Order: C-alpha cells, then structure tokens, then sequence
C-alpha cells in the first residue's frame, strides 16, 4: 500500500516550499493530497502563483489518515494554518497516532500555536527563530533539516529539498530517496 | 519601469521549474506574467500539481515584449511548448529584439524545434542532452547554468535556483540577485 501525504494549503503560503515537497513526494511514489485550507477553490501563495488544490481540507480529512501531514511555511500561509482549528485538530491526531509532521520556514510557527510537539529539537526560518521560540516551548536547531521523532523541520525555500528528501527517506526509506534525488541535478 | 518577464506554462511543465523561476523574479521586483500555453484554464503540471495562469498566451503576447522569455522544461511541457507556432513566433521576435531567452531541463529543445540560438553554447538535462544536440545545432555545456549572449539554459529541478538567480543577476545586476538570494537559506 503506497504511503500517503497530507500537505495543508493555505493563502500566502510559500509556493516554492508548496510545490518542491508535493513534486518530490509524488516522483518517490507518494500518494499526495494537496488540500485547500479554505475549500477547493484555487489559492493565491505568497508570490502570487495560484494553486489547485485536489480536495478541501474536510474532505481529505476524511480520507485519512496519513502517513505525513506537511505545513508549508510563508508568512500568511503559517498565519492562516496558525489560526485554523481543523489544523489543531489534524495536528493533535498525528501526533496522537504517532503520525510524521513535516514543516518548513514560518510552517514550523503553526505547531506552537497548537501546542504541538513541545520539547522537540526544531529548526526554522532565521526570521521565525524568535517567534518560535517565545515561551521556550522547543530547543533550537542551526540544521538545514531537523528531525526529532516524528517532528521534521526545515528553514526555507533553499533546504526544500532536503526537506522533500527527508521525508520520502522517513516514509519510504534511502533506496528510494537516493533514487528520486538521481534526475534532479542537486549539488 | 520594472523588468518584466513572461512565463510560457504548458500541459505537463516542470512545476518546480515553472514555481521557483516565477517566485524567486518576483522576489526580486520583476513583474512576471505566467502565460497559459492554452489559454487562462488551470494547467496540470508533470507531477498534476495544477497552476493557474494569470493569463493566456495570446493576451499576454499583447502585452509584450518582455525582458525575458522562460521555457520551463519537463517532457510533456517541453513537447508542448516545441509544437507551438504561437511559442516559435514569441521566440523568434524576442531573439530579433535582442531579448533574453531562458530555458531549463527539457525546455531548451523548444529552442531546437523552433530554430532558435542556433550555434550557441547550451546546457539541458542530462536525458535530454542527445534530443538537443541532434543535428548538432548547438555546443553541449556541463555547467549548472550557461549563458552564451541572450541564450539562459539550466539543467533541472536542482538548478532551478541558479537559473532563477542567473535571470534576476541578468536582468536587475549582482547587487538584487544578491538581496533575493539572502533569505531563501540555500547551501
Ligand atoms: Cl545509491
Ligand atoms: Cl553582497
């Protein structure tokens, strides 16, 4: 049975840290769901490029559970998950089911909000250091991608294959990673 | 007046070629149109991520010329853009004004199909290295990015960043390349 991703798309998310993980998940064999925040209709990222989701939020919901929900980060995408009640919920029943959660950038401001995966070591955005860290609710990390159990982060558009990697190495092991990094020309 | 770019988005693009060229130009104050091959509809890329053009084709044609003209690269995307008689007329009228041509992965064999820079030195994607180079219209060049005049190629999914950042460095110069690279926390 193919693993399953779980990737959450809000307005102003980062379209880069959206598509790279989706894309690379999909080329390792993935069964990805991207699903839209707020419905199905298309959504505008931080850079303007609208995406299609494939499903609602609600109904992807449904077809769980997943393997990895994924928070992309980008300022008003973080905001938007920070600030949805169907992510604490999804959030809290992953960690609960001892599920993976994957995210990026500002992504990782989203699991504070909704107390996820407190005393894990957690990288972020440079930026979003000081945000996360407020209450000193995680231990910080400098590493391009962190993982500490079932919570996976990383810092920005430029680790997001790394990030992509890490996850497909966490579902589907390194043999498969190593062969979906072949054609992608990574230095 | 800003630089401007024009994005030609076809059925079965890259989307992390497509995404990470558009997102890193406008990070760098380019107004970038992402221009639907056929037309306005919602474009299912090579991994079904689904992008919506901000227009089509024949529109944005209207609101040309443009500073750059990028090819995205992916099997079907490169096909699609390599049998388009609107694409080798844009093509054709930007190297006539000596305007700058872009293209990463398979995208460059657009530029084979429509005679375009023939005699140039150019790079593609490794598995598309024979496809370009029959004929022996053009130099083969191993490097991540080249850049022979008005003629930009990029190798793939992995030098998506290098090829973004080539665009802007050519386009708005070091120093802006420079500002954009700075947050995107790549290696
Ligand atoms: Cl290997
Ligand atoms: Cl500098």
């Amino acid at each position: 049975a193919s693993k399953r991703a779980l990737v959450i798309l809000a307005k102003g998310a980062e379209e880069m840290e959206t598509v790279i993980p989706v894309d690379v998940m999909r080329r390792a064999g993935i069964k990805v769901t991207v699903a839209g925040l707020a419905g199905k209709d298309p959504v505008q990222c931080s850079r303007d490029v609208v995406i299609c989701p494939d499903a609602s939020l609600e109904d992807a919901k449904k077809e769980g559970p997943y393997d990895v929900v994924v928070l992309p980060g980008g300022n008003l995408g973080a905001q938007n998950l920070s600030e949805s009640a169907a992510v604490k919920e999804i959030l809290k029943e992953q960690e609960n089911r001892k599920g993976l959660i994957a995210a990026i950038c500002a992504g990782p401001t989203a699991l504070l909000a909704h107390e996820i995966g407190f005393g894990s070591k957690v990288t972020t955005h440079p930026l979003a250091k000081d945000k996360m860290m407020n209450g000193g609710h995680y231990t910080y990390s400098e590493n391009r991608v962190e993982k500490d159990g079932l919570i996976l982060t990383s810092r920005g558009p430029g680790t997001s294959f790394e990030f992509a990697l890490a996850i497909v190495e966490a579902l589907n092991g390194k043999e498969v990673a190593a062969q979906v990094k072949a054609p992608l020309v990574l230095k």
